Formats: C-alpha cells, sequence, structure tokens
C-alpha cells in the first residue's frame, strides 16, 4: 500500500493523521525531527512525505532539499503555522513577517501602525506594567485582561479597543482615532462597528451594559474610559 | 512620514494599498520588480517595505536578502498567494505542495488519493476528453462544467462528487466511494453531508429536483448518475 512518511514534532497533529491514514489503507510513518526523517527515508522509502517546515536542529528546509536528493519520485507536502512560516523567513530571508495574499490592506495598516508605536510591550508608548482602570486590568505582553475574574475572549479588535482606552484613561479618543488604531483606516460603515465593538466590550466590562458609567460615550467626540 | 516600499507585480492589489496609506499620511512607492526595488531603495530607503514572494526576474527571495543585507532598520513583509507560495518552495525547497497548518486530516487525505489518481486531468483514470453524461458537460481540465449553459459555482465538493459521478457514468457508487473520495475518510455526519451535496447537486443539473431522473438514489447501495 501506499506509503506515507510524516515528519512532524507536534505529537498531537501527527498521531491522529497517521491513525486516519491507518485506517484508509495507508502505511504511515511519524517520526520527529530531520535526521530520523532522513534515516527512515532511506531504510524504507515513502511515497509521500508530510514535512514540518520548522523543526529541532537540521531545519525543515534542509530535510526537504535532501529528500528531494535522494528521489524524485516522492511527493513532498511542507506544512507550517502562520508563527513557523513567520520564523523561517526570519531565518532564511530576513523578513520580520509573512503574510498571505489578497490580505486586507486596512488589516495591514494597523500593523504598520502597531509595529511604530512597539504594539504588544507594557513598556510602549511611555508606559509600565500592567494597565488599570477601574476593575479592568490589562497585561499587555501577555495579552489577558481581567475584570476581577479573567475575562473571557476579547476578541483581537475588542482587545486592541481596550487597550487603547485604557492607556488613555479618562481622556476621549475619538473616532477617527479609534478607527484608525483598531481597523487601520477609515471605511464605509466604521462608525457603526466601531460602536458595535464598544457594546460588546460593554457587555464584558460594565455592571449595567444598559447604562455605562465606565466606558462611556461622549457626544459629538467620541469615547472615553473613566 | 514614515515610507512604505511597496514591491509587487499585481498592479490591482498595490494601487488601492498605496492610496490608503496616503490617504492615512504615510509616503507610498510602488515598483514592479527586484531590480527596481533595490535600485529605490538606495535612492530614497524605506521604513517598511512589503514584498511580493513571486516576482518575475530576480525571486522575492533574493530581493528580501538584498534588502535586509543593506540595512537592519526597515520591517519588511513577504507576501504570497497560496499558489506564490506554492511555486515557491517547489523552486526552493523541491516541495510538491505547501500546506498551512493545522490543517484537516481528511482533507489532507483527499489530496492525497487526488494525487495517487492524477486528479484534474482528462486523461486520467482510463479517460480522455470532457465528460458528458445527459445534458452536463465537464471539462476537468479547465474545471468548467455545463448543462447546456455555464453552470455556475460547483463549490470544490460538489464539482469533485459530480466528477466522480460522471466517470462512472451509468454505475452505482457507495456512500463509502463517495465520502472516501470527496472528504477523504468517514467521519461522524459523513452520510448525511453527501445528501445534502447530492441534493445541491440536483438543484443544478434536474429539470425537477423533487422527483429527480439523472442523479438516482439507490436504496441500500448510493447513488448513480444516469
Ligand atoms: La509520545
Ligand atoms: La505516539
Ligand atoms: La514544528
Ligand atoms: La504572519
Ligand atoms: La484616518
Ligand atoms: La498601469
Ligand atoms: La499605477
Ligand atoms: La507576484
Ligand atoms: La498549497
Ligand atoms: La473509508
Amino acid at each position: 500500500a501506499t506509503s506515507v512518511l510524516i515528519v512532524e514534532d507536534e505529537e498531537s497533529l501527527a498521531d491522529p493523521l497517521a491513525f486516519l491514514l491507518r485506517k484508509e489503507g495507508f502505511e504511515a510513518t511519524v517520526v520527529t525531527d530531520g535526521p530520523a526523517a532522513l534515516a527512515e527515508f532511506d531504510r524504507a522509502g515513502a511515497d509521500i512525505v508530510l514535512l514540518d517546515l520548522m523543526l529541532p536542529g537540521m531545519s525543515g528546509t534542509d530535510v526537504c532539499k535532501q529528500l528531494r536528493a535522494r528521489s524524485s519520485v516522492p511527493v513532498i507536502m511542507v506544512t507550517a503555522r502562520d508563527s513557523e512560516i513567520d520564523k523561517v523567513v526570519g531565518l532564511e530571508l530576513g523578513a520580520d513577517d509573512y503574510v498571505t495574499k489578497p490580505y486586507s490592506a486596512r488589516e495591514l495598516i494597523a500593523r504598520i501602525r502597531a509595529v511604530l508605536r512597539r504594539g504588544g510591550d507594557d513598556d510602549s508608548e511611555m508606559s509600565d506594567g500592567v494597565l488599570e482602570s477601574g476593575p479592568v486590568r490589562m497585561d499587555v505582553e501577555r495579552h489577558v485582561v481581567s475584570v476581577n475574574g479573567d475575562t473571557i475572549t476579547l476578541p483581537l479588535k475588542e482587545f486592541d479597543l481596550l487597550e487603547y482606552l485604557m492607556r488613555n484613561s479618562g481622556r476621549v479618543l475619538t473616532r477617527g482615532q479609534l478607527i484608525d488604531r483598531v481597523w487601520g483606516a477609515d471605511y464605509v460603515g466604521d462608525t457603526k462597528t466601531l460602536d458595535v465593538h464598544v457594546k460588546r466590550l460593554r457587555s464584558k466590562i460594565e455592571a449595567d451594559p444598559a447604562n455605562p458609567v465606565h466606558l462611556v460615550t461622549v457626544r459629538g467626540l467620541g469615547y472615553k474610559l473613566e
């Protein structure tokens, strides 16, 4: 039967695939690094190779070239998390990030603005340590928020919105400021989306999300966290 | 203001990003190949570089290394369509495909089975030319189907289902065969999903999708295209 060599350092991704392959009549062998991959290919061969692009020691890039050097027969499919391809282009090209295209222009602008303010660090924007305002605490470097207890998923946009409001506690931020920061650039329907997001935060942060007293609207101006 | 160098061979991706950047107070310069990128960086510099990974001539991989060699300051973000990263890993590593992880195991199995039958070619599975059955015509190599006129989106699963039924016109295919081929491996709820997909095809292929006469159910066995 067709032989699949799975080269993968996450046992919990590899084992279920290996299970399914086997129940479907394929042979599957799982190995966890480049040396073990090359030894097993030489021992037994493989018809299909599924290759983790980021491995400890010998890079997946080098494993791939070495397998291909041995035979033109095997199908070799390289696999990577967003975070692994980001690491690989850093090590291999000196790139700061990899992004799959078509991508939202505005979202890319929001990421550019973030880089320029050293986004994701407590020590950015002349601050230090965890942000606090009323019962809300935000650990920016760890990406966690509590409202006494740890507050559930904040989707990314809600987190960014709250961070920007907490960093400017007691001061009004305008719709334009808030939109540029969280969504990147102004766009059709942005004011409504901002308000939906403010209301979602309110339901997670406020004693009564109906008459809010912490995340308030400043009519004609924008929003403020007191 | 912050300068963004956009290195991109698709004017219709680059120009709208450049527009938005400019309206948000950034400088943006768009160039369309590696030589032009390196000349412009040397002329004017850039704070941010957005770099198409696949370019004509000098590869985006080589541009990236050459820009980084010049300065450690610029943020360099490499961008690629699914199809461009697939091409790059072929040229650079000898890999047949790149896949972003976590990925459906079953879907990966369906792609393995497809490779093994030389999927997507008219000449595969002892056939030749376009498939025809009743009013339905399928050009497998071009990925187009007509029912007299060109039949709308067939989502991929519907296309695969129909192809497999057309290749075996007049013969019953079982639920197990159909599931293994289109979805890759058996799974919880597969029989129902198969039927939903058969009904969706019926609404696109059949005179009356209520009493079907072309794509028929064979009770106890599976489905058949007459
Ligand atoms: La173990
Ligand atoms: La194990
Ligand atoms: La890994
Ligand atoms: La990334
Ligand atoms: La703006
Ligand atoms: La033009
Ligand atoms: La132009
Ligand atoms: La390109
Ligand atoms: La791919
Ligand atoms: La099966």
